DNA sequence: GCCAACGTTGGC
DNA sequence: GCCAACGTTGGC
């Protein structure tokens, strides 16, 4: 099962997103979350 | 059925 | 080894 955010760390306390990084702007075709909010603990 | 975003992998 | 495209799926 694919892991959840942790909701704690500084990215997961972000509300919104930032609509200047690589993530944000391919969205469409990328499907990733915010570069600012990508939780800590599911880079590792 | 929609939507946000994780897992896999493939291009570099 | 990084990172983004694609496929997918958990929560709604
Ligand atoms: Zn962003
Ligand atoms: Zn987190």
């Amino acid at each position: 099962k694919k892991r959840k955010r942790c909701g704690m760390c500084a990215p997961c306390r972000r509300r919104i997103n930032c609509e200047q990084c690589s993530s944000c702007r391919n969205r469409k075709t990328g499907h990733q979350i915010c570069k600012f909010r990508k939780c800590e603990e599911l880079k590792k």
